[PDB]
């Protein structure tokens, strides 16, 4: 409704950069849940791109 999608956009943006720095960082077992999330992120991240 309002268009903010630039400020959403790189928002999310960050966010998933946070998801991988974050992946890096962490044990096995939570990197498959991190790694999980971000392709679930990544489609945010396509869509509001889109």
């Amino acid at each position: 409704q309002t268009n903010q999608f630039s400020k959403y956009w790189k928002e999310v943006d960050m966010k998933i950069k946070g998801l991988l720095d974050k992946l890096n960082k962490s044990s096995d077992n939570v990197k498959k849940k991190i790694e999980a999330l971000l392709v679930e992120y990544l489609h945010f991240n396509n869509v509001i791109g889109q």
